């Protein structure tokens, strides 16, 4: 059909979906067609909150099919910087190489 | 009607599940009455393996199911010790507080 | 007819088979050709699991399957080192011989 989710505050819903850790629900949203680059009310991509309190592979999938690890936040904390704020050195290194790919 | 799981190497199933990162399937399992303290071949409960990966969200869901934090794995690492191993402050204080509450 | 499992969790399926300490199944599927070098969530080959189990017979069968005895794990323990920690001196020497050959 192609009719997208057509959701107001789509960034908010995706960000909360990460917040609820709905791994397969997130993958379902991306597979059905939904850009996880849309920033939330604090101008945070769902990738920002995946970097801060989201899963390794869930964050990596958010990168795929539309996302910006280089996207400065409302405070200038891009997803790599968001992972730094979390202190998630695992996600920090993953976002280092992911950001190296993504900045291009 | 009171159904049961009686599932072959249930601990292996849950350790595999958290390995795959399908948080939703693990949610169905635990909410349906899984065994959050089922040690695998390596004497690791689902909390052990989730903490070892560093998946604080999956480990939090397991804790919501009352996963053990006192029993140790095959390498002398209780889920608290594996939580400290992952180095994620969230899961660390979560499992420390779980230990303190489990004391009672 | 060129049968292949094409199953997920190949190494971890091997780990569950070792977990039940059951030899016939392991031998027949390793003959069928599932990779014994695959590592599970614990980043351990099935040979790692058998070595930590001190299962001399199961371990050597996994060696004939081609599982790496030099490969380390999440804790840095090779099957040789896992057997050393387990205390099966016979298995220690067996894995030492194979590991030295494979190291070469």
């Amino acid at each position: 059909e192609g009719a997208s989710f057509n959701l107001e505050d789509s960034g908010n819903f995706l960000c909360t979906t990460v917040a609820k850790g709905d791994s397969d629900f997130l993958k379902r949203l991306l597979s059905s067609g939904m850009n996880p680059n849309s920033e939330d009310y604090d101008h945070r991509t769902p990738l920002h909150v995946a970097a801060s309190e989201g899963l390794f592979l869930m964050a990596k999938m958010l990168v795929e099919a539309g996302a910006s690890v280089i996207s400065k936040d409302r405070w200038g904390n891009s997803p790599l910087d968001e992972a730094r704020l979390c202190g998630n050195k695992k996600l920090i290194k993953l976002l280092e190489d992911v950001k190296n790919a993504q900045s291009s």
